């Protein structure tokens, strides 16, 4: 429904892409991840996330993210199909602040209740559908990637 | 408050956030060497003069120094200004400042429901006690980012 690319235009923080897919029953994504870093959040339904000998069953509420040269299997339940919206981001500013979160270390994680997490990515996906840069759509778009870093640290620090 | 910050980042940077009571009748003049300076006017007078035109500002103006400007700005005697300053840089900070009027004269006005102030306010708050290992730098980032959309929503270019 959405997969909006965006130019590798900036190099301390880049919004590369924002997505939202309605998964197929039994259907999903074998690859290495080429591309930087990608945070998925499960709007609805189930699906099955693979890493490392790891297979995770996640739900509503839940995060992955995907890091370049992870061997990755994520697919939708047969039963209840999930809907899932993305965020791809980039640079150096990204991959330093990515460090002072834990989620890097399994690639999972359920937002807590009151999370800011689900409405910034909703957010994000939202200006994507009608992205115009005259309008400044960039600017809003680098606040609200600077705001899910934030988010992510305050909510999964590291020790 | 004066809290310089490191030139870390090249696309966009928070370099200072200050406070100063000005004491009456006393300012500043000299040519601008930092990139770029919003200064946000919180109480009382004063007067800022830039290519031959002298503005007697008060509570709720702004006025920007850029880079090469000579400017004088001096508090007033009978009730001198406090202000409150971001000074900020990079290739992105320069292209957005591109997209607002307010370089055009360096001078405005914050309307009625205007989110500058707190923006400001805020930038100024964290810098008094900012601590990197708590994520304030990502903090002062995304309020500078916020800062210079606000500035284009509220004086864009025709
Ligand atoms: O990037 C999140 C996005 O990934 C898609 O999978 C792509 C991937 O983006 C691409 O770099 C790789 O070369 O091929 C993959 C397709 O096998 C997913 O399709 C999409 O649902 C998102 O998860
Ligand atoms: O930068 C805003 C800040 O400027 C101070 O003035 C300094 C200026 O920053 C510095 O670049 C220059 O070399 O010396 C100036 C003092 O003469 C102001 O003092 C301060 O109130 C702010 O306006």
């Amino acid at each position: 429904i959405l997969w909006k690319k965006y130019v590798k235009e900036n190099f301390e923080m880049n919004v590369d892409e924002c997505g939202i897919e309605q998964g197929i029953p039994g259907l999903g994504y074998n690859y290495e991840v080429l591309k930087n870093a990608v945070i998925h959040y499960v709007t609805k339904g189930y699906g099955t996330f693979k890493f490392n000998g790891k297979v995770y069953n996640l739900k509503q509420g839940d995060i992955f993210i995907l890091l370049k040269g992870m061997q990755v299997e994520y697919v939708a339940s047969i039963d209840d199909p999930w809907e899932y919206y993305w965020i791809g981001f980039s640079g150096s500013n990204a991959n330093e602040y990515l460090n002072r979160t834990s989620i890097t270390n399994s690639c999972v994680a359920n937002c807590e209740e009151n999370s800011k997490i689900p409405q910034i990515i909703l957010n994000m996906c939202e200006i994507s559908k009608t992205y115009n840069p005259s309008r400044s759509d960039d600017i809003l778009l680098l606040k609200e990637l600077y705001s899910l870093l934030y988010a992510l640290i305050e909510e999964f620090p590291k020790p």
